[PDB]
């Protein structure tokens, strides 16, 4: 039974749509397919749902892109639905608008910029190869539990200088951040609050140990960047390091599952990558267009009319990033991966000042993964009659991906 709120006076009945971002209609056929059901030919650009506390949903790529690019009109002071969870959320610098955001993003970029990420290629490759060689001769694996949940976590924990044994603890907190438990906005607010506290408890001793530290790990490097000519304050550092863990543990893991389910059903596309290695390298961004996983929100700063829609200060707008990359008004045949597509524009990493700081790392992990996978498992398929299981939320998830091949 679903919790419902009544529409506020400024929301007209013709814009109401019953959409549950934490359990989308049609989700059993796929996360991306379920969001695409919302984006019908005559669907208004902004629709309002009475679920998850009541909130708007942007249904077209142009609005999603514009909202992300417009922090003065759409603030990050709340970026989660329901509102109770968004108010409890404390990660840095995602809760900040410019100019407070700027010095912290500069600090993060010191650790995650493209030049720094390029240095990581070979250690990423050795992690990938080690895992793949564990099952490549077997002729089958469960891709989720044997690879996609293992490879990016091992990469990030090594990069962050953290013990691999912490993977389970951190994954459980991350699950409750992005798909918080509860049948009620207040309940989900409390679940996110508890997970966010778990992250802060975990990172606080690490921060204390690495301030002024001599380590070369990502945390030491970012933590010791000065903010306004001074050491980063404790409150900001806790949210900053927690956000790095959240991005490192619950983004690429889920992206890889969706990507691999598609490739397993499209052997002609896999064969193109095999025959043309540059098409793989140049085609990775088209994968990011096609397999968005994040759906988060912004806070309407002022009463306004936006794309013909009356919004009130404090209204929340959910931005399902899949509805940019998969918008048929932006991309012809949007559900098809076309490695040669010239225009790959998407909001999978969002836009504007908060555009994903980890995107260089994400791109490199995916590129190295495909290169090492195809070198050892060049052909593969989804097990006959297998049914992946899908979850929707602020970050989408998929599990049960049994793959099969003839060992080479
Ligand atoms: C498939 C992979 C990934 C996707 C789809 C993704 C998506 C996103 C999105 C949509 C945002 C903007 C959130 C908002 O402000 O509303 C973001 C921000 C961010 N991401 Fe990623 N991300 C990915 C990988 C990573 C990785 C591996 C890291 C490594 C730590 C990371 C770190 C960050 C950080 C620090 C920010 C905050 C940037 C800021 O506020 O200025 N992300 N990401
Ligand atoms: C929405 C995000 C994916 C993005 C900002 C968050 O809080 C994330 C959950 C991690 C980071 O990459």
């Amino acid at each position: 039974q679903k919790h419902r709120v009544a529409p506020p006076p400024h929301v007209p009945g013709h814009l109401i749509r019953e959409i549950d971002a934490y359990d989308l209609d049609g989700l059993e056929q796929g996360f991306h397919e379920a969001w695409k059901r919302v984006q019908q030919p005559d669907t208004p650009p902004l629709v309002w749902t009475p679920f998850t506390g009541g909130h708007w949903i942007a249904t077209r790529g142009t609005l999603i892109d514009e909202i992300y690019r417009s922090p003065e009109r759409f603030s990050s002071r709340v970026i989660w639905v329901p509102r109770e969870a968004g108010e409890a959320y404390d990660m840095v610098p995602t809760k900040l608008d410019p100019p407070e955001h700027t010095p912290y993003r500069k600090a993060i970029d010191k650790g995650l910029n493209l030049a720094e990420i390029r240095k990581l290629e070979d250690q990423i490759r050795t992690i990938a190869v080690e895992i793949i060689e564990g099952f490549a001769d077997r002729g089958h694996c469960e891709f989720g539990s044997e690879f996609s949940t293992v490879f990016p976590v091992r990469v990030f924990l090594a990069l962050a200088g953290l013990p691999v044994e912490d993977a389970t603890k951190l994954g459980l907190l991350a699950n409750e951040m992005t798909r918080p438990s509860g049948n009620t906005p207040e309940e989900q607010g409390r679940s996110l609050e508890a997970a966010n506290k778990g992250f802060f408890e975990y990172v606080a001793p690490i921060i204390a140990a690495r301030r002024g530290g001599s380590g070369t790990d990502l945390i030491t490097r970012i933590l010791n960047v000065e903010i306004d000519g001074k050491p980063m304050p404790d409150d900001r550092a806790l949210g900053l390091v927690s956000l790095l863990l959240l991005g490192g543990l619950e983004t690429v893991v889920n992206f890889l599952g969706f990507m691999m389910i598609y490739l397993s059903r499209h052997p002609e596309t896999v064969a193109e990558m095999r025959r043309e290695p540059l098409k793989l390298q140049r085609g990775v961004e088209e994968l990011f267009r096609r397999f968005a996983v994040v759906s988060d929100a912004r806070y309407v700063v002022s009463d306004m009319e936006f794309h013909g829609t009356m919004l009130k200060e404090g209204d929340l707008i959910l931005l399902p990033t899949a509805l940019h990359g998969l918008d048929d008004r932006h991309h012809d045949d949007p559900m098809t991966v076309d490695l040669s597509r010239r225009d790959v524009t998407h909001s999978t990493f969002a836009q504007g000042p908060h555009r994903c700081a980890g995107m260089h790392l994400a791109r490199l992990e995916v590129t190295v993964m495909l290169q090492e996978w195809l070198a050892r498992i060049p052909e593969f398929r989804l097990k006959d009659r297998a049914v992946p299981i899908y979850h929707s939320g602020i970050v989408a998830a998929v599990e049960n991906i049994p793959l099969e091949w003839e060992p080479q």
